[PDB]
């Protein structure tokens, strides 16, 4: 089976203007994180991707452009998560039909669903697409928390392979790694990878790496091999793209330095600004002269 | 034009076992507000509607069926918001089309939206649609906390008659009403009917307006007289009823106190738990005898 | 047993610029609040008071002036909570032998006590002095929550009379007073006064009662004679004057319009910011000439 | 002046039954802490001395008994911060005049006290005794968050030598020595100390370091020799006993754990629960049993 250990980039999407994919675009975005960022993997149809503001087709549609792109010279996880559990169904059997190599799904949201509710969600997409699957956690966007027993549920479905860990909690993190040592276990929060590759995680799923993977995969090398200080300054200077990449808004900031490598990155999507503004624009020119040139 | 105030229901759907909408199950619902629960208006497509958990295919369906059923006996608000804006203004300009009276959306969420991506999304629906808006608010399950000053900017368009006020800040809620004394509001937690009433409330919308509506005009209808001593009575009443649809689990236990009445009110739509055990069953008939026979 | 119920102001204390007491200025307050506001009683030791910035030895002195200047003429309650129960059972001793009508005690706090913990204090405070008390409850300065079942707990002893209600939650509120309806409920929030007195508060507990004690007392006698309209208006001028008051500096305002009334208020205790700047001074006076005079 | 780097336990206090301090058993304490914990110094006064439950002549004895007991075999930091300005300056002269290397201050808490308010404080301190500072963080407890902006106005006053970081934000721990790359970070959460360690604090301050002081260096020392497999391996073994502690009552776990190394830690100070139930003390004998045996 495909190896999902590495780097994963969280697959950013190019819109037009009118909020419709740009597929050639799109195209230019897969192709700049396999061949200039040297992604192991993409994550597609993430938070990054822009993915809850989009309809069934269009996610669908993003689906096949990035198998179709990418091929089989990466490693390919969809993320198929929604409130709406037969959607999710849907896009699993979508996706488990093109060839990706696992399905990855964010806590129903929204409602506040019990943890049964939540596991038999779960249960449910593994069952009806055949396919394994990643728990997402993304606390601070979904306000749902799991402890360690209710990993250890979801756990017992022997499909479920780990989880995205887009949280803060080093604790929980470290309990994970011993309660579950052959489950996997993805950093998700860019600025926090040297400390998660500390305590063993088998990747990082980023959002960041779409414009800083080179770095991202010194970080993670560098600590794998008990080299610190040189992880440190590594991490120090991601950290002040990342400040900066957060301060002038995450989403139009990383387009805006993709742009600045040639890739039509596009607009966000709205209900999102969908354009920068000139500061804006001034000040990725800025963070790309400082940090990636 | 139609008047909005008075008492709303947050319609509850029916569905049958295998997730799809039961068609004569939900028009028994609309019969029973409109006839038994004598509610002025109905609330269609909120968080009690299941809505979220959704196809857009789904919510047109149910979008269709309670106008038909209604017709013109009452008023009809049309929740059209959502993550996806084109699918906001999608449903909008259908139930502007199928002749709602006025539009409702739930404040963007999951990602966190800034005030003027916020308020974009409102100035759209209704650019798009040339209807009345009502602005949905529900912190609990959104995370957005919008204040007074945002309320006024959003009340720069003339669409918007108000809000839903699904919170329980009792001081921004009397500034809401100083400060646009011309702007609509509507209650939104039912056990807190009364003093929402004394702050000068316009009406209000609640899931359990659909068994409990006699009851919820009387609240309303002696506060605004200022027979308080008997208001709260009934008040007393109705919160011990609503303690025990609460602990009882809310959306199966009204639906069960639904099917007490003669209504086909199903079962829930999965991610949530589609089926009430014997013990909320009985839990159901006993809330009954004591409360609503 | 004096007559608990009515309009309380948490009392405010008067500073000198080095941090300690100026006598004469708490003497002023403390009769502009008995010959001008008018108030039933006095809460003194509070959180208004700035009582938790002080030594146990100072807390004497202040229940020693306040019981001195009142006498007989209102009643007066002593708030003698603290992380140290040894500091509460001897203040709670000393303000008993002075001759204070009831004794009041926040939740422990700083660090996570269970509830059995919380149970245990408010008794040994009690058993210790032989007086009744008053549970004071403040979650936004605490972080502690208690519920219906709590409250019950804490009510199995007899000399605890109520609570102190400084939170938001309405529902809560209606439920403990239909669950215990011997037991007295003071609200604390006063730009909640009008929703609150709607549910059968007993009375309330307030900080801007020391300058706008005459509108207090009319929203909460307006509310309780089922005059909704009169006292509505009068809560709408309140929450204008208290937005103002919040907006300027809480008790730094209040002592700049005691000063406007000739009582020498002084400064705040310290690490409190204890001198007004001259744009708070300044915003004192708009307040006095508007709402005040 | 002395070096305050390392492995610092946060010191416990034996209690009598009756609440008062008792010396011989707090003496003990202090000999295992040094002479077979081997730690670097003690951290008096803080949390974990149940310091703020006590009264400031408590406080000052157990300064006095610690310097008297550890003399100059070790550093000692004194904790002086309170609510009350006045106290924490009177404390911080007095463990300035016993020769403590350094003093701590928590953010002042229960109060919102203002960032300029916190900055006075501090300054305060330090001004009156002429002694260095460490910024105590504990958002959990406190409430009190500060970002990189408020630590650069601390750090202004080059009397403040850095921060005991009590919080899990491990962005704003890696912002913080990137941005004072000369100021000292102390990891206050012991279960988080290799990704800490990993990021370059320069010691750690903790409660559980009385009993698993060996571990707890290990760790430390590990992970900055960049052996991470083995720092892990450690950690995850102090995480189960952590795990186990925090689980049956952190403060009476670490004082029977000390018990059963013949250490008289005696009763924790009411209103904590003083006595260990049954139940806990025989998972203390446990816990030794599996972890420090």
């Amino acid at each position: 089976m495909r190896d999902l250990k590495g780097i994963f980039s969280a697959l950013l999407v190019s819109f037009n203007e009118d909020g419709t994919i740009n597929e050639k675009g799109l195209r230019q975005i897969i192709r700049h994180n396999i061949d200039k960022m040297k992604v192991d993997g993409l994550y597609v149809g993430g938070s990054t991707g822009e993915n809850f503001m989009l309809s069934t087709e269009e996610k669908k549609e993003i689906f096949r452009i990035a198998k179709d792109e990418a091929k089989d010279q990466i490693a390919l996880i969809a993320q198929v998560g929604s409130v709406n559990l037969k959607e999710a169904v849907e896009l699993g059997k979508y996706a488990t039909e093109l060839g990706y190599d696992c399905l990855s799904a964010v806590t129903p949201f929204y409602y506040k669903f019990s943890f049964p509710e939540i596991k038999h969600y779960y249960d449910t997409i593994i069952a009806e697409t055949g396919s394994n699957m990643i728990v997402y956690s993304i606390p601070f966007l979904t306000g749902v928390n799991m402890g360690i027993e209710q990993f250890g549920e979801l756990y017992k479905n022997p499909k479920v392979l780990g989880v995205k860990f887009t949280a803060g909690d080093f604790y929980l993190l470290e309990r994970l790694k011993k309660a579950y040592p052959n489950h996997l276990i993805w950093a998700g929060f860019d600025e926090m990878m040297l400390p998660a590759a500390s305590l063993g995680v088998d990747g990082a799923i980023g959002s960041t790496f779409n414009v800083n993977g080179v770095r991202a995969r010194q970080i993670f090398e560098l600590t794998k091999a008990g080299k610190l200080k040189e992880a440190l300054e590594i991490q120090h200077v991601t950290n002040d793209l990342i400040e900066g990449i957060l301060a002038n808004g995450l989403y139009l900031t990383i387009k805006e330095l993709l742009k600045l490598e040639g890739v039509d990155a596009g607009y966000c999507r709205e209900p999102m600004t969908s354009k920068a503004t000139a500061e804006q624009v001034a000040k990725a020119k800025d963070l790309k002269a400082k940090f990636l040139s």
